[PDB]
């Protein structure tokens, strides 16, 4: 066994500097001493100790680590691909943000993923070299270059930093510029840097070493001789070679003659490796190696790929049915396929699928279907089944996936809501803003079937018909009397029901306050059951009442209570 280098991912919005940061870090190592990796950068502990002064001596872990292994976000902002069985592929993360631009959509996406997988991270506030008036001092520690800036320039920098603190606070994260931090364990450290210059990179590495000191122990243990375990980051064509696999190995050893298993869009497969390629420091872009040991980024050339899925687990095979079962189990634990509750989810990768499923669970939103691939006719059908019993579940959440024609058409039918997008948190805000509305609409239709409070007075001298339909001039004292509303006496005695109302020449379904109309009252009779001048009240049902307006309606609301309480509780 051995202790490997922590894996640090670099996340952030398009062009805030993810790649440039790693390229600079690689440059520092090269021009100071380095093994090259595909899509990653390995910086040795002596190089780190060289860049970070004695600021590292307070971290005993420094003595036991081979160094740090950085991995760039693969593809276009594909943060969710950086995963592995037990959680995130990275042990630590750097959330980079243009100090000048601040948080952008992908910054929020990265933050939510980091929060969700509980991965410790620091925030690198990049591009400080572009703050108006900044004077560059090449590769110097942030404290050193900052102290040489004009006071107002320093002030402008701290202002941008406090806007980051404000945003992070709104996100549930307390934070401060790394040197002002109080409890390293609970506050995010923000390190101002310049990926182009090397400014602040010294403190950046020091803080990452701090996080290793604080959180990493058992997770760094690997068995250098075990069959390699890794994750596929990209599957893509390379001139002269065919389809190729870019992968990170986090445990074990991968050899040139190994057989490896992975998932395809259809099933689990295995292939025999032709070669392992790493970037070359003969005008050949790659250099062949015989093997690489855990803590490596490698490009693999093998024949059975083309349909291999980004995000797929990668495993060297020593026992084929034992490995196929392991990979299948890994898939199943994320897939979800019951009948209970509702909500249909589709994503492009196992990692993006896992992320959405995780976020939805934290939102307490039940899921009936969670699977990979374009929205199918089958998906719509299951959503339909869910549509029943809470139209709330009658939805399909599709992350970075397309909709199969047969599905779109068969979907044209309303009642099934579809959310599509390549930004997870945007999909969730959209689903929730949808649920709010649906709920209001249901609650609205909830009132339409409930009798409200209302009061009316029988204008004396305006009796058009005594018996059978009683008809007389009425003035709505308070509330909104309606056609069909029950009416009772000052003693809770039922007098009759409002049969019809007429405002001058217009027939009304409802009458407001001081309206005054000719009203027909079924089952009532003047000079017996009802009397000229009398005030009548609406006889609201017991329960319909429990579901409790203006000051007038409130008073009456209690006025009705008294009346009913007379011959009751
Ligand atoms: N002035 C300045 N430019 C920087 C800095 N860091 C990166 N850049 C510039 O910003 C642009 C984007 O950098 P890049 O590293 O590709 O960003 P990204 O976040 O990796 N990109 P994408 O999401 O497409 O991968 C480049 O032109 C780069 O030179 C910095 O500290 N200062
Ligand atoms: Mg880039």
């Amino acid at each position: 066994m051995k202790i490997r280098s922590p894996i640090v991912s670099v996340l952030g919005h398009v062009d805030h500097g993810k790649t440039t940061l790693l390229d600079h870090i690689r440059g520092s190592a090269v021009a100071s001493r380095i093994t090259q990796h595909i899509g990653a950068t390995e910086i040795p502990m002596d190089v780190i100790e060289g860049i970070c002064g004695d600021f590292l001596k307070k971290f005993s872990i420094r003595e036991t680590l081979p160094g740090l292994f950085f991995i760039d976000t693969p593809g276009h902002e594909a943060f969710t691909t950086l995963r592995k069985r037990g959680g995130a592929l990275a042990d630590l993360a750097i959330l980079i943000v243009d100090i000048n631009e601040g948080f952008k959509p992908q910054t929020q996406e990265a933050l939510n993923i980091l929060r969700m997988y509980r991965t410790p991270f620091v925030v690198a506030a990049n591009k400080i070299d572009r703050i108006h008036g900044w004077r560059v001092h090449e590769g110097r520690p942030f404290m050193e270059t900052f102290s040489k800036q004009d006071i107002q320039v320093q002030q402008k920098l701290d202002t941008k930093v406090y806007e980051l603190v404000g945003k992070l606070h709104e996100e549930g994260f307390e934070s401060e510029r790394f040197d002002r931090v109080t409890d390293f364990a609970s506050q995010v450290s923000i390190i101002p840097i310049s990926a182009i210059t090397g400014e602040g990179i010294p403190e950046l590495l020091t803080m990452l070493m701090g996080l290793a000191q604080q959180y990493l122990r058992e997770q760094l243990k690997i068995e250098e001789d075990s069959p390699a375990r890794g994750t596929i980051l990209e599957v893509k064509e390379e001139t002269g070679l065919g389809m190729t696999i870019d992968a990170v190995i986090y445990d074990g050893i991968l050899r040139k003659d190994d057989t490896i298993a992975m998932m395809t869009s259809k099933d689990v497969i295995s292939t025999r490796i032709r070669s392992l390629l790493k970037p070359r420091p003969s005008r050949k872009k790659f250099q062949k190696v015989d093997e690489v040991v855990a803590a490596a980024g490698i490009k693999i050339v093998a024949p059975g790929i083309d349909d291999v899925m980004a995000g797929s687990p990668l495993r060297v095979v020593t026992d084929p049915e034992k490995v196929r079962e392991e990979i299948l189990s890994e898939i199943e634990d994320i897939k979800i396929d019951t009948d209970e509750a509702g909500v249909v989810v589709k994503a492009d990768t196992l990692g993006s699928l896992e992320a959405v499923v995780k976020i939805l669970r934290d939102m307490y939103v039940p899921i009936k279907v969670a699977d990979i691939g374009d929205v199918s006719r089958r998906d719509v059908v299951n959503a339909g089944i869910a549509l029943q019993e809470d139209r709330v579940y009658g939805a399909i959440i599709a992350f970075n996936v397309k909709v199969i024609p047969s599905a779109a058409q068969e979907l044209k039918n309303s009642d099934i809501k579809l959310f599509q997008g390549n930004v997870i948190y945007r999909l969730m805000e959209e689903y929730e803003e949808w649920v709010r509305g649906i709920e209001e609409e249901k609650k609205k239709k909830w009132m339409e079937a409930i009798i409200k409070p209302a009061s009316i007075r029988l204008i004396p001298k305006l009796v058009f018909r005594q018996s059978k339909p009683a008809i007389g001039g009425v003035e709505v004292l308070t509330g909104v009397i309606r056609q069909g509303y029950p009416l009772m006496n000052d003693d809770g005695e039922t007098v009759g029901t409002v049969e019809s109302m007429q405002d001058k020449g217009e027939n009304l379904k409802s009458a407001s306050r001081g309206q005054k109309v000719a009203m027909a009252i079924k089952d009532a009779v003047y000079g017996k059951t009802i009397h000229e001048g009398d005030t009548l009240y609406v006889d609201i049902p017991e329960n319909h009442y429990h579901i409790l307006l203006t000051d007038e309606e409130l008073d009456l609301m209690d006025k009705i209570a008294e009346i009913k309480r007379k011959k009751n509780p």
